[PDB]
């Protein structure tokens, strides 16, 4: 490339590997939303918060396509893998899952910060910081805060507090 | 009649038949909603939500009526039977007794596109299909997503569930 | 499910086939897209056509989405393969690709309404109808019209007049 | 300076000589910007593009004069060395020339970087990344963009495509 400045290519492997995580992650939130607009499942706001995500992660996954072509790397896609699930049980057994893949896209980014940081690539270490690492740690700690929230609803009767929940928080 | 062109009288006879099912579906649901009305029953929004589907499945015979007319076909008009029940229980055995009597419409609807496939009638079936068939098949959802939460309601104790469903959802 | 109505085993794992085309089809128009705002490429208007209907096709999957949750149906979703190409060529080339993979969409779409049609489902013959058919065919025209105003533009030189069908047209 | 504080001599001496690279680009870009103008040259957008780079590079000076102040640090000028050359010869070569011009930037930013790393100045590094580098990535990827079009368009006859790319992109 004729841009291509101070960009190395085990950091163009790894923002590809991070586009397929964000995609994948997209497809996963996909399936959590339509799950709960099923009619024996008729969470109305738990479909909603879910369609919400996908939407998030693939525009983040964009963000970093964009950033890719911006600094002179090469996209490559892969196959995108199914969700884990099929059926994804409550909204506790949901939001759980939800931040298991928060977590590991989390996990991700900071290893390709790291991975900056030791290839001394100081405008991807910018990039992570501005647009993802700060937006990951506000959508783990709200995650966590639903799910101490259904706990403490859940522990009298299931379906009453499944559906307070959701018709009051979300 | 002088307008009257690929409209045979299997499929004028059946559409005054749908129009009596639609009127005796409108009486059933003002039976319902004034149900939900009583001083000992008390849930004003499931009231609400009978008195409307009555002002719906009324304009959906005079809909019907319209039609016959623009064919050319002739209304026959038959005695309304009154409705199955005097009392309707709970909130989950009227939803329960109202998605019974939307699937019978919505199956009506679906014999009637069949013999107007049958006898080449490419008007009724684009009438039905515009109309009839996209609204049944999101009424019989709707009804069912209420069925879910209430059940997933009611399991507990049935009488601050019942109190929640119309306060929150209704 | 307490709302399935005339709708057949055939139809819902059809229905999942083409959920997952269309979500195939958005995951190569966002190739194309990218790789079209490639340094070395540097087409923006190619770029800006290619990631609108990338919206659209992932807009498609959820619309199929939503009628199988309406129907009763149950979501199946399976591996999204990659996209045929890494790199894409011309526009003359994408163009060529990108209509070779919406005759696929419209042929899947036909297929599923002959087996809309064999099995009795009025309702998903009008949804396919409304919706789909109808986008696909002026998709298609659209297309057509872009590859031939390609052609007569890229046979003198083909830098020259790829740049100004960017610039012109799109 | 009774307000300098982690602000080491070595940092202090690189901003002043970012400095001046940055107002000798400035007057490098408006060298660029006035032979544009000329009448024997005559392309207007040429002109108007490198007289707004001749503003960014000056304003981008007159924000590391700034922060030298903020820090406590003393703003040492040095002579500007007048631009390479006198005539810029066609727009291909004009952006060549400010391609390899912002690659230098880019690169003296990353070794002031560098160094603020090493001498763990954590507000200089914040400082470049926030208003420096991300603007100087930007930058080059438009240039290699405006490359790509120019080269593709003086392929079959120069003066076509020159003027072609002044009428349509700048």
């Amino acid at each position: 490339s004729q841009i291509r400045q101070n960009y190395s290519t085990e950091v163009e492997a790894a923002v590809n590997r991070l586009v397929n995580l964000y995609l994948r992650a997209s497809y996963t939130y996909l399936s959590l939303g339509f799950y709960f607009d099923r009619d024996d499942v008729a969470l109305e706001g738990v479909c909603h918060f879910f369609r919400e995500l996908a939407e998030e992660k693939r525009e983040g996954a964009e963000r970093l396509l964009k950033m890719q072509n911006q600094r002179g790397g090469r996209a490559l896609f892969q196959d995108l893998q199914k969700p884990s699930q099929d059926e994804w049980g409550t909204t506790l057994d949901a939001m759980k899952a939800a931040i298991v893949l928060e977590k590991s896209l989390n996990q991700a980014l900071l290893d390709l910060h790291a991975l900056g940081s030791a290839q001394a690539d100081p405008h991807l270490c910018d990039f992570l910081e501005s647009h993802f690492l700060d937006e990951e740690v506000k959508l783990i700690k709200k995650m966590g805060d639903h799910l101490t929230n259904i706990q403490r609803l859940v522990g009298s009767q299931a379906g009453l507090g499944e559906y307070l929940f959701e018709r009051l928080t979300l």
